[PDB]
DNA sequence: CCGACGTCGCATCAGC
DNA sequence: GCTGATGCGA
DNA sequence: GTCGG
């Protein structure tokens, strides 16, 4: 409805973020985006807007511009602009922040092509993400999802069948389509109070995992692909998270979503004296001060804990 | 007016 | 060599 | 850039 003011403030998100760095105006202009991307009417000026959370009085200022004359001149300038339109377009390659492309273009690496005949400048991070540049920003079909999901809870009950794992995020939810995989894993010899390496090690075997992004004690970041003389799949981008059995709710809570519902969630909890991190839930005592944590075997305990009726992830973009 | 705005695991760098 | 900081993508 | 104490 709005496409043309929700594009520009994206737009002018990303360049906050990659060149100017100013990470707290991205998440401004996001917020503006997404406020307006909700509203069901078609904004007739930036008053209009300002009436939403989010919208302020520059942000007022520029719908009324782009409204008057279909363009922001600040916009049509800094997309002319080689060396800004350069730095913000190499902030698309994985491991490529606003940092290193600043520095590539400083000394005249401005495109992939040219991040493919600077190979020994790039980290190992960033090389993968060079690799797979165009595969990164596909989204991947639900039925991809679950063949992935198929192999990686096969593969983790076959290294021990105590492995408890879950896909959480958007294909936990029920999504049509999934921009990643987020694996959350847990053992029942693993509290608070080789794991990993061994799921990681095996889903290697298979080939299934294919290159390694970052991997520790709790967390892996990596590549994958289902098996293909049918044309092959994209690789994509998977998350092993190992998390301590007393925390493992919390964490898939969290790591289903969606971010707004996650924010409620978490609000509701506080005006009803509990706090809700990825890791515990715990009490506000009489004057702010958290208690312990309080034991979670599901997710339902916590809902229980606040009085919200169990939520299914499909009901739960908010 | 003026500070908050999410917090953290891992890879790698910067300082010693 | 070791420790803390910073970049990055969550 | 926006919000709010
Ligand atoms: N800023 C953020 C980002 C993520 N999250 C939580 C809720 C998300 O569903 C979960 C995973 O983040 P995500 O993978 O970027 N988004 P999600 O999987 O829901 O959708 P897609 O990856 O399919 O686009 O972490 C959050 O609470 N605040
Ligand atoms: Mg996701
Ligand atoms: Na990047
Ligand atoms: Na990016």
């Amino acid at each position: 409805l709005n496409g043309g003011i929700t594009d520009m403030l994206t737009e002018l998100a990303n360049f906050e973020k990659n060149v100017s760095q100013a990470i707290h105006k991205y998440n401004a202009y996001r917020k503006a985006a997404s406020v307006i991307a909700k509203y069901p009417h078609k904004i007739k000026s930036g008053a209009e807007a300002k009436k939403l959370p989010g919208v302020g009085t520059k942000i007022a200022e520029k719908i009324d511009e782009f409204l008057a004359t279909g363009k922001l001149r600040k916009l049509e300038k800094i997309r002319q602009d080689d060396t800004s339109s350069s730095i913000n377009f190499l902030t698309r390659v994985s491991g490529i922040g606003p940092s290193a492309a600043r520095k590539f273009v400083d000394e005249g690496i401005k495109t992939l092509e040219d991040l493919r005949k600077n190979e020994d400048k790039l980290n190992h991070h960033q090389r993968i993400g060079l690799k797979y540049f165009g595969d990164f920003e596909k989204r991947i079909p639900r039925e991809e999802m679950l063949q992935m999901q198929d192999i990686v809870l096969n593969e983790v009950k076959k290294v021990d069948s105590e492995y408890i794992a879950t896909v959480c995020g958007s294909f936990r939810r029920g999504a049509e389509s999934s921009g990643d995989m987020d694996v959350l894993l847990t053992h029942p010899s693993f509290t608070s109070e080789k794991l990993l390496h061994q799921v990681v090690e095996q889903l290697q075997k298979v080939h299934f995992i294919t290159d390694t992004l970052s991997k520790g004690e709790t967390k892996f970041m990596g590549v994958c692909q289902l098996p293909s003389d049918e044309k092959e799949y994209p690789h994509r981008r998977i998350d092993i998270r190992l998390i301590p059995k007393d925390q493992y709710y919390c964490g898939v809570l969290y790591f289903t979503g969606s971010d707004i519902f996650n924010k409620n969630m978490r609000a509701h909890a506080l005006e009803k004296g509990f706090t809700i991190n990825e890791y515990t839930i715990r009490p506000l005592g009489v004057t702010g001060v958290a208690g312990e944590p309080l034991p979670v075997d599901s997710e339902k305990d916590i809902f229980d804990y606040i009085q919200w009726k169990y939520r299914e992830p499909k009901d739960r973009s908010e």
